[PDB]
């Protein structure tokens, strides 16, 4: 009965999350090994390995992985930078998801406004009959954290402050609720998050969250499929609305890779039978 | 003296426009040779070429490339597969061009609103404030030449009609006039074309076109500089409006490879001194 070795490149933040104890020892228990990758010798002097996981980006990590994928081509990756490149552009990211077909339930994208400069944001007139609040967002992002957290925005005073080029949504058709959804090969988690009209600072309205793993399960699961065979991802969330006016209508509004699974009570056993089919196609 | 072999891939209607024999000519009179492609061979059984030519589209076509420049290193291509890539999507395109610096003249890029599916095109609000005449274009092109194309749209009605992925963009502060701007190397010709605020059908008003070898020429080399260095493109026209609001900031509204050279009077001088530059780095 052969072991696997799983070679595991996260930044230390990202392995105290998703590297925990009980994780590293039920994988063991069924003959998986989670090896960390030294950051400090080149990835084609470690090993071997069945399966490589990462969440690091740079152009020497990309070129590490282009070797390492031409060396070893039968070794999957979780993910392939060239995939992860597909979510660089947040417009050409929903474009990649739109390219999906079709069920009692519908699913579209919403309509983006893209700001590429300071003057533009001062005197764009369509800006002005836009209704608030709105999901900003950076053009490009992959790299640093911040350009992959989406903001509320209740004011165009706050608008205004933002840092071009962004990508502008409309939120209130939302019934200010989105859905983010876990997947794992094959689905997870689904936290619901309830977000209101008003800041707070301007009336003392409350938000909330929940957790549950609220839209049908076997469209999730339809949507999920689709995002991973399009994005050719295996470790992503995306967000989620309904479109309140309608109310059987669903809206795609973002993809994050590989987010905090270890937040979800149970990702353990989730994540070690992902690891079991990666090493056996 | 040795003789350097050009080689060129390109349809037939383009062969027919761009491959005159006034250019095979004046090229073969200082030592340079064009020599078709064959489309029925592999590229790889063809040649030797010192520089190599192109406009087709495909896989097929692009794994040649991939091939070619992993076999030949040294030898030019106009243009990289690659970088051709970056005009793919309109909205990474003007991206693209956003990352360039700065002059008494100013450029910016113009907003764009981007609408995903048809039942968005009907219900999205923001649209019944934009300001037509409109500028609609698909979202992603790269192939077919109808994606290629920029549409000017008078009416609702006539948006309610496009088909959708596709990109707006407000016309009214160009004073009705775009600069086409065509670029070999170190730039070539601008074209201007004026149109009008009521369609034709609607008034019977008029639209214009004359030539020039307007805008600051100092201006327009800093520019096509930047964008050459930006999109790695040796061979584009650029469309580009003045804003009359202030009536010395420029914006930069598209991008087209490889255009229509020959309908410029001496483009021959003008592409043959390139093939010269391009075979003697
Ligand atoms: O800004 P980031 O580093 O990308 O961090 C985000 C962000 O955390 P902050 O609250 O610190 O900004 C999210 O929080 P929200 O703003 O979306 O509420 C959080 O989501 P949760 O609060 O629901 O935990 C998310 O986690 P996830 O990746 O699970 O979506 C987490 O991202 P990372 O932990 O992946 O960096
Ligand atoms: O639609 P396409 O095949 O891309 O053809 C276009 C288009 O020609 P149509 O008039 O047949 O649509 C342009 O015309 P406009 O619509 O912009 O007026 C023309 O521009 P000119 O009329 O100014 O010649 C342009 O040529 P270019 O590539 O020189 O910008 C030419 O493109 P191709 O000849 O490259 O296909
Ligand atoms: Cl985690
Ligand atoms: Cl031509």
């Amino acid at each position: 009965p052969p072991r696997y070795v799983i070679g595991y490149a996260l930044a230390p933040k990202k392995q105290q999350s998703f590297i925990q104890p009980s994780l590293v020892a039920q994988a063991a228990s069924r003959g998986m090994d989670l090896v960390p990758v030294d950051a400090s010798q080149p990835l084609a002097e470690q090993g071997p390995f069945h399966l490589l996981i990462h969440k690091l980006y740079g152009d020497d990590w990309r070129a590490q992985l282009v070797a390492f994928a031409a060396r070893h081509p039968a070794v999957p990756i979780v993910d392939p930078p060239h995939a992860i490149d597909r979510l660089h552009n947040r417009i050409s990211m929903l474009q990649v998801v739109s390219e999906l077909d079709h069920q009692d339930s519908t699913f579209g994208i919403p309509s983006q406004v893209v700001v590429y400069d300071a003057a533009a944001l001062a005197d764009f007139g369509l800006l002005a009959a836009l209704r608030f609040p709105l999901i900003a967002k950076p053009l490009v992002a992959d790299g640093t954290a911040k350009s992959h957290k989406m903001s509320l925005v209740y004011h165009r005073e706050g608008l205004g402050k933002l840092r071009p080029p962004l990508v502008l949504q409309e939120f209130v058709n939302a019934g200010g609720v989105i859905f983010k959804v876990y997947v794992v090969g094959g689905h997870v988690t689904c936290v619901k998050r309830r977000s209101l009209p008003d800041v707070s600072p301007e009336d003392d309205a409350s938000a909330q969250g929940s957790v549950s793993f609220v839209p049908p399960a076997a469209f999730i699961n339809q949507i999920a499929g689709g995002l991973r065979r399009a994005l050719g991802l295996q470790l992503f969330n995306f967000d989620m609305i309904r479109d309140v006016r309608a109310g059987d209508r669903y809206l795609v509004i973002d993809i994050n890779y590989f987010p905090g699974y270890a937040k979800m009570p149970g990702y353990e056993t989730v994540l070690t039978d992902f690891f079991w089919e990666m090493v056996h196609k």
